[PDB]
């Protein structure tokens, strides 16, 4: 009753309805099952089954409903959240915008797209050893991504609130973090003092609201495993983490290359975080998705990449710690494609 063909509006074109769909994990899912939403004792089920994408109203609650979908497939694909779901191939999402081979960058509402579409998982298997090098880079590859940060190409949440990106900047300044800074070195913490003083110059206002924001950000900022969290997320080759995945991003790379060539011959798209705190101090669950830029054939787009893992709760801030506590073995990618039109 609720939402009878409500989603029926969805797989044809106010969607905070699409969140409720959640990456089906368990083993109760059904077959081909790749998400599932729970609503007013309703539960939507959706499926796949080669290359074919059934629904499953199937709940008044004794009551089973059921149709297959064509391109409308396409439509439900976009409508999707920003989610990691078992979709087979990697997929192309299309941006509202017609192509062009002249701009030097990518159409704002492709940006747009790319940030809030879902992404395909690459199932893993043959999982990396880890490298006495991985993320060595790390403490550099912060510095960089934020020095030249856009405030709309990169957006930093812990559950789900923004941290302000000038805010981050001043916070890995007081923790060290500046060119002359030694790649091995651990980080020594802050004092409630120390970052006080910046959570203060950062919301110079004094609402009622942000009075709030910033106990949490006051009591994160000297959490360990949430510095480490952050920054890991801006190591640069957290993505790299199995052949099957090396296998998709070289194709991927090498599509860019021929078609920057076959179609405009003579960048940095930054990243979106997202980190929540979840039940093990506390530990955390992030997720960074990062947006290089992507030639396809209609024009310039982006190539989503999304790679998530868990910082568990001791976890220091070094590119020792941190290669340990977060293995190849435990980050899990996902791609996607968005093109102009």
């Amino acid at each position: 009753e609720v939402a009878s063909y409500c989603d029926r509006v969805v797989a044809a074109v106010e969607k905070k309805l699409m969140d409720s769909f959640s990456p089906s994990l368990s083993q109760d899912k059904m077959d081909g099952e790749f998400a599932h939403a729970n609503i007013d004792g309703i539960s939507i089920r959706l499926c796949l089954n080669k290359g074919i994408c059934s629904v499953f109203y199937l709940d008044g609650d004794k009551i089973q409903s059921t149709q297959l979908s064509s391109k409308e497939y396409n439509n439900l694909l976009s409508s999707l959240p920003p989610k990691q779901f078992n979709l087979g191939k990697v997929h192309t999402i299309t941006a509202p915008v017609s192509g062009n081979f002249k701009t030097h960058k990518p159409a704002p509402e492709v940006i747009e797209t790319a940030i809030n579409c879902c992404t395909s998982i690459i199932p893993n298997d043959d999982y990396f050893p880890v490298k006495d090098t991985d993320f060595n880079s790390v403490w550099h590859d912060i510095y960089r991504d934020i020095r030249a940060s856009d405030s709309n190409s990169t957006k930093i949440y812990f559950n789900n609130i923004e941290i302000p990106l000038k805010l981050i900047a001043d916070l890995i300044n007081e923790l060290g973090i500046n060119e002359f800074i030694d790649s091995k070195k651990e980080l020594q913490m802050l004092s409630y003092n120390q970052l006080n003083k910046i959570i203060n110059s950062n919301f110079p206002q004094q609402d009622l609201c942000f009075q709030t924001e910033k106990l949490l950000f006051t009591s994160l900022f000297q959490d360990p495993a949430f510095i480490s969290a952050l920054t890991s997320a801006f190591w640069q080759s957290l993505h790299i983490t199995s052949s099957s995945v090396e296998h998709i991003y070289a194709q991927i790379m090498s599509e860019n290359i021929e078609n920057r060539l076959n179609f405009m011959p003579e960048n940095n798209c930054g990243h979106i975080i997202k980190i929540n705190a979840v039940v093990p101090g506390r530990a955390y669950e992030v997720s960074s998705s990062i947006l290089p830029s992507h030639i396809t054939c209609n024009g310039v787009g982006i190539n989503k990449i999304e790679t998530s893992y868990l910082v568990h709760a001791g976890t220091l801030p070094s590119s020792e710690g941190l290669r340990n506590a977060i293995p190849p073995e435990s980050r899990q990618v996902s791609f996607a494609i968005i093109s102009p039109d």
